[PDB]
């Protein structure tokens, strides 16, 4: 895949390129078990170091029982459950009578199991840990005695390393209060992982995506704690569904355009708004505000439509004519010409006003460009850095071809005694409005 | 209790009611202990396996210690460390002589202990965890001769499994700066923190508030790392104190409200601002603006008044009559008429402008709504999910009544001509001001 | 190191000073190797319980390996890297033919050693672990030959403990995508980092400075993913290096000023901006807007200038006179009335409001100042609290003296009709020149 970016002089913005999507739009809920022992506190007159240590790990997953115990019967409703509905909805079910004896059965021979469930959806099931067999099979013959018997020391390190995995599930799932996201490795091993990405009804292409990305995979999904009941710890692993794949994406960078007058106070500013991430999605253009919403890989950038905007894709064409009347490309205005730099995917935009120094250099020839005062921009290819006052930036040295568009910078179009000085999320055609009736005060005068 | 919504058609805006509140107010400063072994590496010529694992083990307990007293050298004035304060205040305390050999004496017979101290404040003490009887009397004759006796495996692992908590609490301490929060199950064992609410002098029903809510008590509490002197780790561990109890507890919910005018550029928008949770408190109404500010559990909010305006309790009347003189109901305004939905606690607002497809649908029925242009809302009460553009959005299941109360937009109002378009945090009544003034421009003309 | 503040009555604003820099401007990167076993799966009749242990964490080894082979094929372009293209150009030059092996040669007698690399950079690598050596020397007579040998329990143990550093550090490269930061103790140990630190081309005081504030180093740092390749893991630790040293800092701490008239929508607000930390650099002054860029040990904040905005020094005229020409102070103004209060360094500034009842106490005196309409200011010395409506802050303890400077609100110097009362981001003399054209339409009537 080839990146380009072109950097538009007259609206001090640069857009970043031929990046594919993979937009999360739907979940894949599952469900995901522990078989427990139903165990109550044994004693038996005992000494020896190694009963011991068994009874010092068996109390340590006694209190993790409790202790997951103590976190379902508070179920969380933190926030607007906007996001786990899907698997909530999920637990609400398990909750009924006969429905985890009904995992419980169809697990009962195999580890992975398709289950109908009775309120209606066709849930994947796994036992990932069995508890109930070891405990009952290798522990009670030890404890459940008038005298203990002796366990032989692989034994206790079996134990110790078999209860791990539910102690650190309960560690997470106690600070977290039953929902934790990225899904760690305890919750569901990359080996758990990939089969459950080869297990679901999901074309294969998509699943070649999942399994090369498993770490965005897991940022972008929940576990959510259900039930603890009738020897059963179930909680469901809330997986992305990527909806729409391999559409064009690209973002949009901004900075301030100034004038360049020589006396302070007498200059104004314009910036344009909407900086991001945009993609087009079924006939319009998903449009991503927040920084962290965005996870990028190679070319590919992973996005939730949950925090979206969706807008016509006639906004496009506020990065080849900002003055179009078929999208009102939105602005805000200042008087604050203070200097700045933005690293984009292919080069660097700098805001450069006042006295400050601003350059771009490589790291063994030195300087090798000096901005001038206004807005300007610079290829990464034989830049390595960018330092605007005494902050230095780094060039990102990635491979694509960078296009300058020159043209005239849109603020010199502006008479200063009449421009709206303090604008946020204007559009050009309402600056426009409040000059063409600041103008008429004048006009009488 | 029963949760109640009302939609007000007229300001598009909804409350969520019926909400009960615990406010924190107060802290609860205790002292966590843990005796240490005093020791400094001892040479005797070993080259038994197990001899060797337990100083690997031992090395690894003296690095721990170590890295406390660098911790601890470094005491941080990260922030204003007002929520601390009162932690921070008994941490100098410790560093007076005697105050740790205090603390020593007091629990050397038993594990807990109310100490007065000689700052005055009458602290909670406990020993978590005794390295200095376990390295003293299992350890030392092993490394403390000429040539090393031999430890029993058992031993082995039992050093490694008490040393693992001393380990996981540096680490914690280390990445943190002495300042973590929530407070783990390292810093504090769920049986060590209902044994701490018990022992608390807190009301029995206030004792059963916060053992039925420990995941939001570690999220509501700190743990601050003290000092290490004279074998004694000294931290103490901040736990919240509900002063406000069982208030009436709302959540308001905004979304913009334009007009719907064919042609784009001439709409007007307003919103109504403060959107968050409101509880009833002394009098007053305590705001909280941040939405991650409060933990909900059931029909409880978990605040933190720290973060918290006071208002007047005539905000309220903001969601009975907008216009009403007693409390100036404050909006802000633009022309930015993009599409979006807030998912309430029993339904949806819904914000439809331009070529939007807005709709809201069952899972097994599809399409029940269409939205029209406009600001309106929907119950929970046969809807699954809501799409608005390519977003789709979860409705919250949870039991409750809804209200839709009918009324004029208020944007319809205002005339377009002389309306304020980018005002931020502006009252009705400034609003209406502008108008007068701009009003007055015409008047002559 | 004496710590002074001065509260300006006129401005609503304090300066606390007397605090020393120490600004982020490079960094030094380092390879982290950990010497791995390039082992397949080996089966022999096997069923020994000590056979089993060791399979098992055999397994885990392999699926540690994979796990971060799959890391490793993902290389991230989450966000501009502009912060760790240092570390990320250095895993561009291990990826090359030999150099591996160039470090697989120069580690072959001793941990650490200077490598000069064929891109050209001098890095310093080290070896922390040696799973090579340890898995073919005690490992493979266990699991290749025809009948599995019997490993001893203290092998078992010591394969444990050995292998755990390993996979976790792949849980976390896991989660994170391969960048980390914090740096934890198993990336890099505190024992390594310090002789990281001691092994630095950096002067002997620098050493000292990064040695007493490891945990603020560790969070500065970045742990990026390079390699696995050829019997080794490799990953670059991306330290920070300190270029402004010893200059003097102060903190702007601002608060809304308003007028205090009676009647409630005929006042208005005038609030400083830019509040936060500011240092001296080269000449100029380095400013910090966000809070948490900033970590403060004693009397030293530790930024990161990549956080900064350069600003002349000509700044620090806003808290002597804001007035001056030479520097254009800029504010933002409402009609928002709220009260609220900021804990300074030495004391705590008090913006109060209509009915909020502002108040000063000291634990055991009670009540010692009530704060009237307007903004004030209150030392720490012999308070400890201060409450507004229903909030309680704690004042900071720190010792240092404070200077009330008391002046005229400037607020009050302004007429109410022609006040622009929707101003964010506004200059004194900006504000002046609205008034002036405003008294221009009221000049000819
Ligand atoms: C300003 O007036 C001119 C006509 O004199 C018109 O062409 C233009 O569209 C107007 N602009 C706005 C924003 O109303
Ligand atoms: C506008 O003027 C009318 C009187 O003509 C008055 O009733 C109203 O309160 C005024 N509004 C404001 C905000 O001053
Ligand atoms: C306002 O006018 C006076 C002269 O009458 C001048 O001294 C002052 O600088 C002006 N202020 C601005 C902001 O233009």
């Amino acid at each position: 895949q080839n990146i380009t970016e072109e950097f538009y002089q007259s609206t001090c913005s640069a857009v970043s390129k031929g990046y594919l999507s993979a937009l999360r739009t739907g979940w894949y809920t599952s469900v995901i078990t522990i078989e427990l022992s139903n165990i109550k506190e044994n004693k038996c007159n005992g000494t020896d170091a190694k009963v011991k240590l068994i009874k010092q790990e068996l109390d340590k997953y006694k209190n993790a029982v409790t202790d997951l115990q103590l976190l379902m019967q508070s179920t969380p409703a933190t926030g607007s459950g906007s996001a786990i509905a899907s698997g909530v909805a999920v637990c609400k079910v398990l909750h009924l009578e006969g429905e985890v004896n009904k995992i419980k059965s169809a697990l009962l021979s195999t580890n992975k199991a398709v289950v109908s469930l009775s309120n209606g959806p066709s849930v994947l099931t796994s036992k990932v840990l069995d508890l109930k067999n070891y405990i009952d099979k290798q522990l009670l013959p030890i404890v459940n005695k008038q005298s203990c018997s002796i366990p032989n020391i692989e034994t206790v390190i079996e134990f110790q390393q078999k209860n791990n995995r539910l102690l650190e599930i309960t560690r997470e799932f106690s600070v977290n209060a039953g929902v934790t996201t990225p899904v760690s490795t305890y919750m569901l091993t990359n080996s758990e992982l990939l089969s459950l990405i080869n297990d679901m009804p999901i074309t294969n292409d998509q699943k070649k995506l999942m399994s090369n990305n498993v770490q965005i995979v897991r940022q972008q999904s929940y576990s959510i704690m259900c039930i603890i009941k009738e020897e059963v710890l179930a909680y469901v692993v809330q997986l992305p569904l990527y909806g729409v794949i391999d559409t064009p994406c690209w973002k949009l960078h901004t900075s301030p355009l100034c004038t360049t007058n020589t006396k302070e106070g007498s200059n104004i500013c314009l910036t344009r708004t909407d900086r991001g991430w945009y993609c087009d999605n079924a006939g319009s253009v998903s449009f991503f505000p927040q920084a962290e919403t965005c996870k990028v890989q190679s070319n590919r950038v992973f996005c939730d439509t949950m925090n979206s905007l969706t807008l016509p894709s006639e906004v496009n064409l506020c990065n080849v004519d900002i003055f179009n009347p078929k999208y009102d490309c939105k602005i805000m205005t200042s008087k604050t010409d203070v200097s700045s730099s933005v690293i984009t995917s292919l080069g660097a935009i700098v805001s450069c006003y006042g006295k400050t120094k601003c350059t771009a250099s490589n790291k063994n020839r030195g300087i090798i460009k000096t901005f001038s005062n206004g807005c300007d921009y610079v290829s990464n290819k034989g830049v390595d850095t960018v330092s605007v006052g005494n902050t230095l930036y780094y060039v990102n040295k990635q491979e694509g071809k960078s296009l300058y568009v020159k043209g005239e910078p849109i603020i010199n179009f502006y008479d200063p005694l009449v421009f709206p000085s303090n604008q946020f999320d204007a559009s050009i055609s309402q600056v426009n409005e409040k000059i063409n009736q600041s103008l008429a005060f004048i006009r009488k005068s």
